[PDB]
C-alpha cells in the first residue's frame, strides 16, 4: 500500500540521517569508499564482502533496506571485515580495528537513542508480510 510505502521512505530517511552523521565523523574517514584496489590488491581477494559507507547509500536509495536490522547487518560487516584484514598487533591495524568498533557502537548508539521500537517492528512485519 502507499502506507506502507511511506513507512519505507521514513525508513530511508533516519537511515540516510544516521549514515551522514558517520561519513561526516573523521574518525571514519577510511569506511567512507570502497578500497582502492591499487593501495590493496589484496583487499578483493580476502574481503569477499566488501562494504563501505558510499555502497550503504547507495543501498539505500536502491530499496535494499526494508529493515533496521537489515541496514545493522551491513554496519556489522564494515566492522568485522576490518576485525579480519587488520587482525595484527601493530598500531595501524589496532587503529583501524578500534575505529571500525567505534563507528559500529556509534551506529548501535544512535539507533537505540533515536529510532522508535514500533517503528521497527512495523518495518519487520511489513518485510515478513512480502
Ligand atoms: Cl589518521
Amino acid at each position: 500500500s502507499m502506507q506502507e510505502e511511506d513507512t519505507f521512505r521514513e525508513l530511508r530517511i533516519f537511515l540516510r540521517n544516521v549514515t551522514h552523521r558517520l561519513a561526516i565523523d573523521k574518525r571514519f574517514r577510511v569506511f567512507t569508499k570502497p578500497v582502492d584496489p591499487d593501495e590493496v590488491p589484496d583487499y578483493v581477494t580476502v574481503i569477499k564482502q566488501p562494504m563501505d559507507l558510499s555502497s550503504v547509500i547507495s543501498k539505500i536509495d536502491l530499496h535494499k533496506y526494508l529493515t533496521v536490522k537489515d541496514y545493522l547487518r551491513d554496519i556489522d560487516l564494515i566492522c568485522s571485515n576490518a576485525l579480519e584484514y587488520n587482525p595484527d598487533r601493530d598500531p595501524g591495524d589496532r587503529l583501524i580495528r578500534h575505529r571500525a568498533c567505534a563507528l559500529r557502537d556509534t551506529a548501535y548508539a544512535i539507533i537505540k537513542e533515536e529510532l522508535d521500537e514500533d517503528f521497527e517492528q512495523l518495518c519487520e512485519e511489513i518485510q515478513e508480510s512480502r
